This record gives C-alpha cells, structure tokens and sequence, in this order.
C-alpha cells in the first residue's frame, strides 16, 4: 500500500522484485504507478521515502525503500542499494534529493 497508488499495483511490484538482486528501481517505479503520476505527486512520495525528514534519501533509506510500500518487504541488497544511488545521484553528494528523485521517475 502507498497513498495515491493502487494497492494491487504496489503488491504486483513487490512480487516482481521478490528475488534478491532482481530489483530494478525504474521498473518498480513504472509498475507501482509512480512513473505515471504528476510531478506534484512524485514530490509527495519523495518526502515519505525520506523517513527521517532530513530532506534527502540517504543510502540507508534506499536500502529500506521497499518498507515504505510494505513493512514486511525485504531490504534491498547492498548491490541493489548502490546501483539505485549511482543512477539517481546526479550531483554526486552521496544522497538523493527531491529533484533527483523526480528525475529518475519522470525520465
Ligand atoms: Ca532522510
Ligand atoms: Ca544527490
Ligand atoms: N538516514
């Protein structure tokens, strides 16, 4: 479940990455419906994923990204986590800010 998205899409996206090392963030964002959301709505999702309200999604929040969609979902592997970070971190600061998050989703 994730507010604004359809539960069945979220559940399908989680099933599609059930195997370790099968997560592909851009595929997940399409399947769960975020790639089809407005920029406004994508921004709302960022602030939720930023669990500590620091203004950035840090690596630990990427590792636990799926928990925002189901608390019992798996952690991303270290490989998946670092791949997610490298793809999104366009300014190189080691974190994902709101504009970087939207850019990955609305590409
Ligand atoms: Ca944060
Ligand atoms: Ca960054
Ligand atoms: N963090």
């Amino acid at each position: 479940s994730f507010a604004g998205l359809k539960d069945a899409d979220v559940a399908a996206a989680l099933a599609a990455c059930s195997a370790a090392d099968s997560f592909k963030h851009k595929e997940f964002f399409a399947k769960v419906g975020l790639a089809s959301k407005s920029l406004d709505d994508v921004k709302k999702a960022f602030y939720v994923i930023d669990q500590d309200k620091s203004g950035f999604i840090e690596e630990d929040e990427l590792k636990l990204f799926l928990q925002n969609f189901s608390p019992s979902a798996r952690a991303l592997t270290d490989a998946e986590t670092k791949a997610f970070l490298a793809d999104g971190d366009k300014d190189g600061d080691g974190m994902i800010g709101v504009d970087e998050f939207a850019a990955m989703i609305k590409a």
